[PDB]
């Protein structure tokens, strides 16, 4: 934060000479000076360089409308106007609202003006930094000696070791110096919500539109467990989105809570849809309660919003219609919903208090904002017993939190404020929409096959596009209207191989091949389904990366159409079993995988296996407890029918839990088993494309076993 | 890792000129060249500078015994010997074991030799780095574009924001680039134990003398919960060290397990002692089982080793005598026990397998080794199911672990290998013993009071000093012999105020005042008791910090004897309450606090309140569950008699759990309440010295409330 | 207050190189380095030059009795001893009373050592300055704009005039910036005996062996009249 832009070349010595002296004095104060040629140049510099901490210009040449243009980009950026002919009578109230400091031209005044500019820069830095992060940085500047944990003592231990010194050089001194503990009393305590931490929490709650907020240093998995434990005592009944992250299943294995499942939808691609509106109704829930043994009226409900693939619920209807006192929106994938009006009504914290209810949002700050991994947030709107919640919170948080992760959470909040933060979010959305339109254009002008994008036909303006029953782009049958919306940030590209009616074509390109090719060429996809690839167009994606992705996709298409050899196209895959992949070409491998998928009818089996719910014989807690008592046996996959499962079976694809612990496959649930059996067969043909079934175990002979209650 | 030491300053051109040319070629390869004057200079340079990655010397001048001296400090450090008169007939087998590369003197050969030296330096770096850390650094070098989590996309998002740019500049590019997720498939996965992670685990298990090891990214609190939930199914009975960290209490609030408590000892200072040997016997455990409702034979036992204050058990006796199939040593404070023989037999992993038993050690790598906060280890010796354990493991681990924390755990392992790691650990131990002896010598030379150190008289050799019944330095009554040992790393200093027989003196200096003074002068203590201060002499403490601490202590003594004013002596304390601390001198404040402690007889009440166990009406799980059901009321302290506590009461001092959830205070447990009441009174006389009682809540009228079962 | 004396000229790279790096880092922190040839040279340098604010020496070459000789001339002068062979066991209680800070020799440690030395120099300056003077200097550093008396407003009026500029150049900027009034509330008030002024008075009374002391800005003539009029009412002898 040390770049100062000087805008003029004035042609009079009485201005130029003081400006040259000021240049020298500022450089003595450790500033880097840049010289834009004109106002458009300056505005571009500001747009492209966030380290620009100040602008100097001549008030005679440029009016204060230049300050208005600067402030529209960054309302806190200090601007220094040098006055010669203008006086106090030439400024208006609106002008005086801007962060402008006025100086005059004089020989010998460079030193005090530079001192004033240094003070203003420090004030700018202080204004944009959040309280905890500022306190941490100031403590580091103090350079105190520690005889307390952590044992590396501000990085000293690393410097005394060869390999430690390599680690220290990689991560840098500041990262080590800022790794501290609650022995440093001036920073307060996260667990006690004291000092700067308290301020941070309030800061976050204000930025994220929450009544209360909590920083979590072990991910949204831990955040979910905190919320669930506070909300669902033992013996209670909980409504669970069947498209729940396995953290919720872990919570159920930990606490003796009886689940009743919301049933979401799916399309032919295996992309998860939303829970239909009828599942939120009182009568449906009551009937399910009546049929479920040891079930009562639910005290807590958990809904995944958004889905992994970017489908958001209209949350106003859910908050109105779900007759449960506590509603928890697992919003891991959408921590940005408060920072753009296009998400209004599509997030848990949207709007005000719901009478008689408490709404939680759990957000993964590290997933789609800028924070270190494991940084997570809990947002609460509604009445809670603060002390009991604090107990549930401390039960899952370490007594030695990583201060860097905490500071990054606060800093993500700070990055979201003001004109600069609005530009960040809006720019990310606009970039995603431009990329989507470009994919559509390239697909249109492609002579043969090209990548498609999963979206409505005519996207024009930045918004969350509704899923409507008439349109068939989304592939969901008989979907409720004004219910599901697509987040433009989450871009799903489709490889050829599936027809528009839900069947698969004669030829196809499985998306795993494309993801491997992209990895070989320096591009990492978020995830890959059978014929879809997910790309996150977050605030960390710039034009360079998007254009590079387009170039990589066209390169893959050209290489595939030339039918290159796997040894050349995919060398790392070839290094897996070089004997198998000799003289094997790309089109043959792709067609073999596609024909294996088709012959086994993978889409129909995947769809049917997730449409029938396996029978719940005991809650996951009881089954897990019996597994802890060593009362389970490993049996083969063909014998699952009638056996109570001890473990969650989570297959990829589609990447969502298929069997929960305590559930039993009956005859009416046989397709589940068939699907799994199928995943075994297809997984045993091409190295590098192995089966991936959590909860199943590959034996030495190549068969698969599962653990069941003995 | 780019410093090369060139030793020789010879007198012949045919050697000098090639060495000059080599200097130039190496500097072209980005090496920094240093020029020791003699062999002792070189050895000191190696000793003090871990970034020295190579040594060049003339074989004619120096024999290869120099290489032996170099290897004794770092057996991997590359050494380059230039041969002129010596030949292949002049090297022995032992000499050839050293990491020596031989070159010759020739004009024009500098480029080839420099290339060879660069290759050897890369080989050195590769050999000392652990596998996961090496893989992570190589991935970062690849510079790939990510469209996956985390959202900051290798730090790009921070660079787009002003405040983000400040954060990025602070933590540095590499820290952001190495923050990745499992979308990067080449690093494998922590949860799946795949790829480099698997190698890391095995590496760690080999280094720490464990059959199996697990990396934990949410601290030893989470490690304890993983071990406990795997080992103690619902309805089981667990033996718990009453000096347990609150993480074990959290586990008990999670799972419906019945505790039976080991009773440790304590001295007049409030320093926790060890569990006596009689508590480990079958008859005592059986008798306690027969008198606890719904108790069975324990399936799991948890012992804190060491204590916070550095007391280690003879763990061979515990392993032999405790008739429980699963024994978990919460070894958070002693992750270094495998790296010095003075800890032999004093840690959980010492020795071999125990027949019919599984032994766990949970270690806080970040506490006393060099790792980022929240980095923790689980070490297993014995048979485990290994699949159920993996379930307990993943149910407490986030799906987005912080790769920096994981890599720091692995690197902490790597820092412990070889001559360099042995020198690290031995140097820390000897440094601590030197500091202890110096405190004793200064206390002897002092005319008047001086700080004491809690240790036996006449410590001579580096070892864990036994606690014996005949000696009274430790202050424990009728302690068993060959049972408890003091860790020299954990240095406890004592302020005047207590007599040798357990009573307290007429004058004293409470240790909080000294800790505040040390904080004001740039020194952070680990923790403070009423008259004791704990300093960790870890591998991160060097001579500079130890001498600084000695100067700070003597400065405090001189300032106290001059009877300085609080406004000057302790500016932050005075700023806490400027009206109260006006014209108050330091001696008056210290004596007021001392007399408050004396009049209430703090040590006797502290000792008696922790000698009688409050009655266990029901296990902490049931009490916490009905707290979640809203079935608790807030009552006042004088009304706890007969009320089942809903929350753990954890007072500082002595900083260990006083009341567990589900426990009740009866007539025989009245002193507990008295102690707590006393703490309240004590905290209501001096701003900056407030009461600290976890589980109690200060009302607006100055009273304290606790939550109890209705 | 920016001169640092570095005593040693040793013969080992592992000490020489860190000292050279430290010299560069200190000069980057606006220190002037001087190089006495021997201990007698250093002691004369201290005796003759009150701006010498610090001494760096090698503990191996010189024992801490050198610190005793330094302290006998200035007990507050910071001394920085570089330890190689000596340890915590080599310092006595009397030695620890001296204003000595201990460092070690290492490549790449010049920046943090220089920062520590800068902090120690600021502490030395702060400890020898009296309270009111320190407050005045800190206020001048703040560089506030005044719309209050005196009318020259920190010397600005002098700079706007030719003859005023001559006067300002003669007396210097600091003398003009420090000419303030009681509108600056943070300095307290002489007439009210408030804030730093109060501290100053007590400081003076302690130094001059008086129960109470008063500063007078119109000479001992005015001091005499104050004492006399308090002591001698009309009609007295
Ligand atoms: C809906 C939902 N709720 C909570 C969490 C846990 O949040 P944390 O991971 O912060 O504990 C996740 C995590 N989802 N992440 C992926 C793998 C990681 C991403 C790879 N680029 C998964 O596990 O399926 C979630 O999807
Ligand atoms: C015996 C024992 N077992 C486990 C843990 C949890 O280990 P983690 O903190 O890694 O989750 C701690 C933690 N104890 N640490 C101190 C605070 C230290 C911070 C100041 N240097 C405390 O909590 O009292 C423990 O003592
Ligand atoms: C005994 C005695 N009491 C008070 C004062 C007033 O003290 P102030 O002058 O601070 O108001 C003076 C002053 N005496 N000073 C000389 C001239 C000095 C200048 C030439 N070097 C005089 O007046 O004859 C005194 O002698």
């Amino acid at each position: 934060m040390n770049i100062i832009a000087i805008l003029n070349h004035m042609g009079v010595y009485f201005k130029e000479e003081p400006i040259r002296e000021l240049h020298k004095a500022l450089e003595a104060l450790d500033f880097q000076i840049v010289y834009p040629n004109d106002r458009e140049d300056l505005l571009k510099l500001i747009d492209n360089n966030a380290r620009l901490c100040g602008v100097i210009f001549d008030w005679d040449t440029y009016n204060l409308d230049l300050c208005e243009e600067i402030s529209a980009m960054n309302e806190h950026l200090p601007v220094y106007a040098f006055a010669n002919t203008h006086s106090t009578l030439d400024v208006s109230l609106n002008d005086l609202r801007l962060n402008v400091e006025f100086f005059e031209y004089a020989l010998g005044a460079a030193q005090d003006i530079a001192q004033k500019i240094r003070q203003s820069t420090d004030a700018y830095i202080d204004e944009i930094l959040p309280p905890l992060t500022k306190a941490l940085f100031n403590y580091v500047k103090e350079g105190k000696y520690t005889f307390c944990t952590p044992g590396h003592m501000g990085g000293t231990a690393f410097q005394k070791s060869p390999v430690g010194s390599i680690f220290y050089d990689f991560f840098g001194a500041n990262a080590m110096k800022s790794d501290i503990s609650i022995s440093v009393g001036e920073l307060g305590s996260l667990l006690d919500h004291s000092g700067p931490h308290k301020e941070a929490e309030e800061y976050i709650a204000r930025t994220f539109n929450a009544e209360r907020s909590y920083m979590v240093t072990n991910g949204t998995s831990t955040a979910n467990k905190i919320v669930g434990m506070y909300s669902a005592p033992a013996g209670s009944t909980v409504l669970i989105d069947r498209n729940c992250h396995k953290s919720l299943t872990h919570l159920m294995m930990m606490s003796d809570i009886t689940p009743i499942y919301f049933r979401p939808t799916r399309n032919a691609y295996g992309i998860l849809g939303g829970i239909p509106k009828s599942e939120f109704q009182h009568d449906t829930i009551a009937e399910r309660v009546a049929q479920t043994p040891n079930a009562t009226w639910p005290v807590h409900a958990v809904v995944t919003n958004s889905t992994y693939d970017g489908l958001l619920y209209n949350t106003d209807y859910i908050k109105e219609a779900l007759d449960v006192k506590s509603i928890h929106f697992d919003s891991a994938w959408v921590p940005y919903t408060n920072f753009s009006p296009i998400y209004k009504g599509l997030c848990g914290m949207s709007g005000g208090r719901v009478e008689g209810k408490v709404i939680y949002e759990t957000q993964s700050t590290h997933k789609l904002l800028a924070a270190f991994s494991q940084a997570s947030m809990i947002h609460v709107k509604g009445d809670i017993n603060e002390e009991t919640f604090n107990e549930a919170y401390m039960m899952h948080t370490s007594t030695s939190p990583h201060y860097g992760i905490v500071a990054s959470t606060e800093t993500a909040a700070a990055m979201m404020k003001g004109n600069a933060g609005k530009r960040l979010i809006n720019g990310s959305i606009e970039r995603a929409i431009r990329f989507r339109k470009e994919i559509k254009r390239l697909n249109s002008e492609s002579e043969g096959w090209f990548f498609d994008v999963w979206q409505p036909e005519g996207i024009d303006e930045a918004k969350c596009w509704p899923l409507d029953s008439k349109d068939n782009w989304h592939g969901f049958k008989d979907i409720d209207n004004d219910h599901m919306y697509l987040d433009p940030i989450k871009v799903t590209l489709l490889t050829p191989g599936m027809q528009k009616d839900g069947s698969m074509a004669d030829t196809g390109i499985p998306a795993s091949i494309v993801s491997k090719y992209l990895d070989e060429h320096g591009i990492i996809v978020e995830k890959t389904g059978p014929y879809n690839m997910l790309f996150l167009f977050s605030i960390g994606i710039d034009k360079t990366k998007a254009l590079s992705l387009l170039r990589a996709l066209t390169d893959f298409k050209r290489s595939y159409d030339l039918n290159l050899r796997v040894k050349n196209m995919l060398p790392s895959l070839y290094r897996e079993d070089p004997e198998f992949y000799e003289n094997m070409r790309i089109q043959e491998l792709a067609q073999g995988i596609h024909a294996l998928i088709q012959h086994h009818n993978l889409p129909d089996l995947m769809y049917r296996a997730f449409e029938v719910l396996p029978t719940m014989v005991m809650n996951p807690h009881a089954a897990f407890q019996m597994e802890l008592r060593g009362q389970t046996e490993e049996v083969y996959l063909e014998e699952m029918i009638g056996k109570v499962n001890a473990n969650m079976i989570l297959p990829y694809p589609p990447g969502v839990p298929l069997v929960m612990p305590g559930e039993m496959l009956t005859e009416e649930s046989r397709p589940v088993l068939e699907f799994l059996q199928m995943l075994c067969e297809i997984g045993a043909h091409y190295p590098g494309f192995e089966t991936d079934i959590h909860g199943a175990y590959r034996q030495a002979d190549g068969r698969y076993t599962v653990k069941v209650i003995k």
